[PDB]
């Protein structure tokens, strides 16, 4: 199984749901991880909870991880290797693939269990981030 390096991101994330035809809100793009996806039925926005307004439907309380470094692989399931230990053990997953690689979000209350499960599965976790306020 591939051993993946996962880097935690600072901040609390949320998944907002907007109207399928609504314009991208001004609060969507900003600092941190941002994923704006429009489909034939919804306009979904993942971003720091701080920017999500109170008049928008949202699934809050998420933590984000970035799949790290170069990906020289040989037909191996990088995403599979990471989500298998989580999904098989009751941990909900939210995956956002990108040109460079992938990001994974799990509910913040599942952070400790997620870290234990991923380490046991052989993955490396960089859990450093500047959380404390100013």
């Amino acid at each position: 199984a591939p051993r993946i390096k996962l880097k935690i991101l600072n901040g609390s994330y949320g998944i907002a749901r907007l109207s399928a035809s609504e314009a991208i809100p001004a609060w969507a793009d900003g600092g941190g991880f941002v994923s704006i996806t429009r489909t034939d039925d919804e306009l979904s926005i993942v971003c720091l909870i701080d920017r999500i307004p109170q008049d928008v439907r949202v699934d809050p309380g998420w933590s984000c991880f970035k799949f790290q470094g170069p990906f020289a692989f040989d037909e191996t399931g990088i995403v599979l290797s990471v989500i298998s230990p989580l999904s098989t053990n009751g941990i909900g997953i939210f995956v956002v693939s990108t040109f460079d690689g992938d990001h994974l979000l799990v509910r913040s209350n599942d952070l400790e269990k997620t870290a234990d499960l991923l380490a046991n599965a052989g993955h490396s976790l960089l859990l450093e981030h500047h959380h404390h306020h100013h």
